[PDB]
C-alpha cells in the first residue's frame, strides 16, 4: 500500500465539515462568476473558459511543460475547455476533439473562442475503441474520480493504454495527459512503461482540488514517476487540518473570432 493510497482511505474517512474544509483549502481557484452564467444563458459570444480545464492547460504550456503545435487531438474533450485553449495557440492548425457525450457526461459546449473554427467537434465518439489517426499533439484529460480507489487505478490504466496506442501510430506526437491515480501500483507500473519507451514525467497543476490526486503527464518533461506521486502524496496529507481557503483569480479570456 503506498502513501497515497493512505490519503485516499483518509480522504474518504472525513467528516462532511472535514471535507468541506479541506477539499479546496490552498487552492488556485478561477473566478467563474461571468463565465459560469453566460454558458446557463446559451451564450455564443465568449472567449472566456468553458470550464476549469483551460487554465489548467494553460498553466502546463505558460510552465513550458507541454508543447502543443499542428494537429492536436483531444481525446475526452467534455466542454472543450482543452480544445479552446489550443485553437486559440498560434502554432496549433487544428483541433480534433472527441467525447462520449449523453446521460451524466459532458457535450462541447459551442462558443466563439479564438480560433473555434479550427475545431471539429465529434460528439457520441468513444475514444477507448476508436482508431487512432495522425497528430502532431495528443491531449486526453479523462479520469472521473471515484470513492472507490480500485476503480480509479482502472480508469487511469485504461488512459495509459489509450496513450499507448496513439503513440504507436504517432511515435513522434507531444503528449498531455490526465493521471486520475498516480498512487495505484499498477497505474506507477503501467506508467514507468510508457515512460521507458517515450520520455516525460508527472506534475500537479495548483487548480487541482485536494480531494484528488490527479497528475498530469508530459512528454515534454522528466523526473523519476515514484518521487513525483510521493512528494504529492506528502504535500495532500499536510493540508489535512489547514484552514486557509482558495485563491481567487481572474478566468482565462481568450478573446473571440476565427483563425485563418
Ligand atoms: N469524506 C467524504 N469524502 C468525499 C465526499 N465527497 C467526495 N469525497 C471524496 O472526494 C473524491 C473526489 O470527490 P469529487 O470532487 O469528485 O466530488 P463528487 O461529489 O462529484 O463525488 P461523488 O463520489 O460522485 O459524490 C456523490 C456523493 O457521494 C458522497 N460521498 C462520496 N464519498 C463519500 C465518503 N467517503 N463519505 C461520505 N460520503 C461520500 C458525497 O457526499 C456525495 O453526496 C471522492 O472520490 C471521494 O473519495 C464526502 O462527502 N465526504
Ligand atoms: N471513453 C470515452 N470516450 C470519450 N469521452 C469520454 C470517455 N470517457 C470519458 N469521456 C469524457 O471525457 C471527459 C473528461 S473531462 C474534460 C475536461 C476538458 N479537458 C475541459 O477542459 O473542459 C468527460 O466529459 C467524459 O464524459
Amino acid at each position: 500500500m503506498t502513501l497515497g493510497d493512505l490519503w485516499k482511505r483518509r480522504l474518504n474517512n472525513c467528516t462532511k465539515e472535514e471535507f468541506f474544509a479541506y477539499r479546496r483549502t490552498g487552492i488556485l481557484e478561477t473566478e467563474r462568476d461571468k463565465a459560469r452564467e453566460l454558458l446557463r444563458k446559451g451564450e455564443t459570444n465568449m472567449g472566456l473558459a468553458v470550464s476549469r480545464g483551460t487554465a489548467k492547460l494553460a498553466w502546463l504550456e505558460e510552465r513550458g511543460y507541454v508543447n502543443l503545435k499542428g494537429e492536436v487531438v483531444d481525446l475526452g474533450c467534455g466542454r472543450g475547455g482543452w480544445s479552446y485553449y489550443a485553437a486559440s495557440r498560434p502554432a496549433v492548425m487544428g483541433v480534433k476533439a472527441y467525447t462520449i457525450g449523453g446521460k451524466g457526461h459532458e457535450a462541447p459546449k459551442m462558443v466563439t473562442s479564438l480560433g473555434w473554427n479550427l475545431i471539429k467537434f465529434r460528439a457520441g465518439m468513444d475514444v477507448f475503441t476508436m482508431q487512432p489517426h495522425r497528430a502532431d499533439t495528443v491531449m486526453c484529460d479523462i479520469g472521473e474520480s471515484s470513492p472507490d480507489a480500485a476503480i480509479e487505478g482502472e480508469r487511469t490504466r485504461k488512459v495509459i493504454l489509450l496513450m499507448e496506442q496513439w503513440k504507436n501510430r504517432n511515435p513522434s506526437a507531444s503528449c498531455v495527459f490526465k493521471v486520475l491515480a498516480p498512487y495505484r501500483p499498477e497505474v506507477i507500473e503501467a506508467l514507468h512503461r510508457f515512460q521507458l519507451q517515450w520520455g516525460g514525467g508527472l506534475v500537479r497543476t495548483p487548480f487541482s482540488r485536494n480531494s484528488t490526486h490527479e497528475m498530469y503527464y508530459s512528454t515534454a518533461i522528466s523526473g523519476n514517476i515514484v518521487n513525483s506521486v510521493n512528494v504529492q502524496s506528502r504535500k495532500l496529507l499536510a493540508r489535512f487540518g489547514d484552514q486557509r481557503g482558495p485563491i481567487r483569480v481572474p478566468e482565462m479570456d481568450l478573446g473571440v473570432g476565427t483563425r485563418h
